[PDB]
């Protein structure tokens, strides 16, 4: 029986909303976010994972371009080839494409695998967000509504399953009788309620929240 | 131990090469390439499973846009979702955008399940090709040799890991010295060697061939 609500932030496992500027690295901060939960998870420790690291190191061998934009899941398997990640300390986000500058001297992170969950399924998300931690997912963030999001839960009759923004699952519930997905987005504090939105859950995959989720995972 | 060749259609697993013409279905025929095998496996029958049923029906809701393209894995989880797809001979190919006429009376198979394999590794692929079946792949097809591409093994100096084109891997081995991937295309039988293309193997995952690989199951 998985529990009604879950917020991971109240386990200590979710680091501060970032900010992406015009850089179109929203992968990689989804990427980053989901793998900083589970070194929360095995070592105790919250540690903000370097998203420039991917922008300037996980690119056309992973499928990925960078600031115009990349996958969750290559990122991952970048990680585990890579045999880590630097901490954002160590490589600070820049909003631009540079050179690659990844160094095991300050290696914050490793994966050694991911998982896809099966597309659509907003009932296996609930379980891997109960069970495993967060989830990254893409969602339609192409509507006017999405930027203006302030407070509820989103629900835009125009949202489309063709998903565009990575994002990170974070928890799930029930806020006055509709039932929500808790996202953390990388568009800053300013946005939503201090950086996420609660998007509506179990309303036909909406905004293809459920459409690509996969989370990584740290072995001993 | 891996067999150094394998080839599904000594098996009896692979249809005759279809056509896509005007349409970009190869998502559609590479999905419907890959359950073919495994319908045979459980079955005993060899039968043409309908692209069309796939172009029509597995449509905005999968993140497809029929004849301007679309995704293998969400192909399956549509099957999965509609209890079935019909046969090809059911639900013939027109190369065109049309309303959704699935019928369950036409069923010709089911999926229960479908895996993604991890990025970019071959050896995992070839794993996969040996003890499961046929495999659906993505790879860059966008350079002049693809297209005039008559036999051999390809290799493409240009070729990336940005893939864009759906196709079935039905085997692997080697031609004196040069490992190849033994992929069966859309293109009609006067493509490549009767339909098929060798696309180089063991070469840092030639033209993304490995990037996205996923095959589908039958419940037993
Ligand atoms: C950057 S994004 O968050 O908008 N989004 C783009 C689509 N991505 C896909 C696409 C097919 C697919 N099949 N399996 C896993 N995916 N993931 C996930 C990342
Ligand atoms: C039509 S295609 O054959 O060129 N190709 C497009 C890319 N697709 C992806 C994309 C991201 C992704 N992330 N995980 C799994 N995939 N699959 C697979 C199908």
């Amino acid at each position: 029986i998985l529990p009604d609500s879950v917020d991971w932030r109240e386990k200590g496992c979710v680091t501060e909303v970032k900010y992406q500027g015009s850089c179109g690295a929203c992968w990689a901060f989804s990427a980053v976010g989901a793998l900083e939960a589970q070194l929360k998870l095995k070592t105790g420790k919250l540690v903000s994972l370097s998203a420039q690291n991917l922008v300037d190191c996980s690119t056309e061998k992973y499928g990925n371009k960078g600031c115009n934009g990349g996958f969750m899941t290559t990122a991952f398997q970048y990680i585990i080839d890579n045999k880590g990640i630097d901490s954002d300390a160590s490589y600070p986000y820049k909003a631009m494409d540079q050179k690659c500058q990844y160094d095991s001297k300050y290696r914050a992170a490793t994966c050694s695998k991911y998982t896809e969950l099966p597309y659509g399924r907003e009932d296996v998300l609930k379980e891997a967000v109960a069970n495993k931690g967060p989830v990254s997912v893409g969602v339609d963030a192409r509507h006017p509504s999405f930027f203006l999001y302030r407070s509820g839960v989103y629900y835009e009759p125009s949202c489309t399953q063709n998903v565009n923004h990575g994002v990170l699952v974070v928890g799930y519930g029930d806020l006055n009788g509709k039932e929500y997905w808790l996202v953390k987005n990388s568009w800053g504090h300013n946005f939503g309620e201090e950086g996420y939105i609660r998007m509506a859950r179990n309303k036909g995959n909406h905004c293809g929240i459920a459409s690509f989720p996969s989370y990584p995972e740290i072995h001993h």
